[PDB]
């Protein structure tokens, strides 16, 4: 997250921290994710497409810090890694960038709700906030494009939803952005998500209720003028989510 303010996992109880195991013992941060139910973590396919290997992943819930423990955090293994079969990556755009991680503790349990671990509501069929609505994004992504390391503390910022018409303008993204995607940036281009934030949540208050409206997917640079962050439009993938989460 470029700019924005440092936060805790009490303010973003649905945020999951996904890490990948390595040969030797080194664990590195992969992507963010969201807890949509106690045995499911949504996230983006581009995060795992190169290493489809569920045993290599570790998911943390209730964790505020990158490389250190948080009282009340819970560690989970990945029981099932579901990637979207129609996923593809173009010059900049990532299509059908959505994934599901069935989680389970070493005891075989799923997440246990607490003040630091809570689920986020999914949207209704084709029901998104009006364009111009303020929404929040959270993540352990880069603070600056020139950084090679990620911040140690979780961050968050507020961005505004941008219409498909504006985002489809030539100076923006043109025809690269589709209706299955959502743009969203700061009117001053000062804050935005960045590398490392992928898979994280784009949360919008929809009728008094926190809803998971988008998933951090792609963008040209970070906080660049006329180059909004692009998110996977969650409301357009409800049938896919429901079918893979049943049994």
């Amino acid at each position: 997250i470029i700019g924005g303010e440092f936060t805790t996992i009490e303010n973003q109880p649905w945020f999951a921290a996904i890490y990948r195991r390595h040969r030797g013992g080194s664990v590195t941060y992969v992507c963010g994710g969201s807890l949509i139910s106690p045995c499911w973590v949504i996230s983006a396919t581009h995060c795992f497409i190169d290493y489809p290997k569920k045993e290599d992943y570790i998911v943390y819930l209730g964790r505020s810090r990158l490389n250190s423990n948080t009282q009340g955090e819970m560690k989970f293994e990945v029981e099932n890694l579901i990637l979207h079969k129609d996923y593809s990556a173009d010059t900049l755009a990532h299509h059908n960038d959505i994934a599901l991680l069935k989680i389970r503790s070493k005891e075989g349990r799923c997440a246990q709700p607490s003040r630091t671990i809570q689920t986020i509501s999914l949207p209704s069929m084709y029901n998104d906030p009006q364009f111009g609505t303020s929404c929040e994004i959270t993540g352990f992504g880069k603070e600056n494009s020139t950084d090679y390391l990620y911040p140690e503390q979780l961050k968050m910022t507020v961005v505004k939803l941008i219409s498909h018409r504006e985002c489809q303008q030539p100076h923006y993204y043109g025809s690269e952005v589709t209706t299955k995607m959502l743009c969203a940036a700061d009117p001053q281009w000062k804050t935005d998500s960045c590398q490392g934030d992928s898979g994280g949540p784009l949360v919008c208050s929809l009728q008094g209720r926190m809803t998971l409206t988008g998933i951090v997917s792609w963008g040209r640079g970070c906080a660049l003028k006329d180059k909004p962050g692009v998110y996977t439009r969650v409301s357009h993938f409800l049938p896919w989510i429901r079918s893979h989460t049943k049994e």
